């Protein structure tokens, strides 16, 4: 299974990605989780330290791996071929959970940022092409990290949203960007649902086929990632609407 | 004296660029003509023969050039100091036009294009900004050889559009981006126009202030084009709306 798990900042997104993510470490012998949103932390979400997630450099801040891959001497390699390596570029949270972290796109005038840009595509390229493993990835609406290449073996993005006109337009937005990329699944996930008229909102602007499932807003989510404690054990009544949720993809995916 | 022509393909911008590279000839020691569309040769417009045109190396096409001035041995220098080697980057036309074709930007996803694009950018600086001589520099409707640098030096932009609904939008969507850049001044050209019902058309959806005059559709420059005849030559009757056109021109910009 390759997840893509896509959505505004705020709408609770990484915390989707990272409850899949646990479900997930149980079906499969292994799953890459790739933070692909610097503006929030995968990892302290899946339970890890500020400490613990810091010391997992980002790809973009690999810089000697950068050169060496692109190659030297005058050589310009913006595909080089990284798949046997990536189990280098993270650290296993547990025994079955491979974190990985992307960086900081940059852009930035003045520069060359190719070389970087190059590799961050690569290693993508290497999770969702060449690996046999599970992959998450999380991202911005903009999905900038997926291309026509790799959108190939992406078996589902997932949009996460809230329940108003807003996030609904940023939902179909993300639809749009994955459909041109050629995506064949895209899939709703309602989160920080308060009350039944927000149901039916999603419901009227959203074809019901379409929609994986519904995560109520609770406030233990808040109170609960202030402190090292991890927010999707048994304890959390949403986590069961997550399980509906997994079951429901598992279903459509095969 | 620093214009900076654009519009869309087909409007027939190039051909106001070389009208007016033509009349300032006379009033001043030497001028810059900058063909920063590749899909029309504004040498070829200015008189220039197919083969003549074609001599004049492209920006795009130094690639010795380009190495140097971008550096090497590790160096990558994106700013690179060019003003001192402009005359070295074109042709006299004659004692008085110095051509410069800027060349095919290219983007396309694989590579990298950071030391061409950066020489095509030291270049228009270089132009805009170091240089005393008069320069006229055309270009799409994205105008996107400007840049806020640049666009500081900029006299007047002078957009160029027909006499219908949608020229009108292409023609306001190149004041905005113009404005965006920083650039004070952006007037308009109406280019063949074949009656008055299209000049009333032009009066109502642009400030008369911001028109700097029409130019009526005439068979000539199709039927003059098609062979090596100079199109403004006083046998061109629409040669004096250009200088009416070019009078007005000098007047808001003093
Ligand atoms: N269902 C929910 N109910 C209440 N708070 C939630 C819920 N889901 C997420 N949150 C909170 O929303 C905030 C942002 O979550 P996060 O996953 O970082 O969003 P994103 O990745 O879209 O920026 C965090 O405080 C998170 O705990
Ligand atoms: N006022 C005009 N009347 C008739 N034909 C014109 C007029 N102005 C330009 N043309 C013709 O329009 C065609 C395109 O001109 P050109 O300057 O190449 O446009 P652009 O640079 O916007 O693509 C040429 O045949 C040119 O001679
Ligand atoms: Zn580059």
């Amino acid at each position: 299974m390759k997840l893509a798990v896509a959505g505004k900042g705020g709408v609770g997104k990484t915390t989707v990605a990272a409850g899949l993510i646990k479900i997930m470490a149980s079906d499969y012998d292994k799953i890459y989780a790739v933070d692909g949103d610097p503006d929030s932390c995968l990892g302290q979400t899946l339970g890890l330290s500020i400490e613990e997630a810091y010391a997992i450099t980002p790809l973009i801040e690999m810089k000697d791996e950068i050169r060496e891959k692109t190659g030297d001497g005058g050589l310009l390699i913006l595909n080089p071929k990284v798949d046997g390596d990536l189990d280098k570029y993270g650290r296993y949270i547990d025994d079955k959970i491979f974190l990985i972290r992307m960086g900081e796109i940059k852009k930035g005038g003045s520069q060359c940022y190719c070389r970087e840009n190059s590799f961050l595509g690569s290693v993508v390229s290497a999770l969702f092409l060449d690996k046999k493993e599970a992959v998450v990835m999380d991202m911005g609406a903009g999905i900038e990290h997926l291309t026509r290449g790799t959108a190939k073996a992406v078996d589902m993005m997932i949009a996460v949203i809230e329940p108003n006109l807003n996030s609904i337009k940023t939902g179909l937005n993300i639809e749009k960007l994955a459909g041109d990329l050629g995506i064949k699944k895209v899939r709703y996930v309602i989160n920080k649902v308060r009350n039944i008229k927000e149901e039916k909102l999603i419901k009227k602007h959203l074809p019901e086929d379409k929609i994986l499932g519904i995560i109520p807003y609770n406030e233990l989510f808040i109170e609960l990632s202030l402190k090292g404690e991890e927010i999707w054990q048994s304890t959390n009544p949403a986590f069961v609407n997550l399980h509906d949720i997994y079951q429901k993809l598992r279903l459509e995916v095969g």
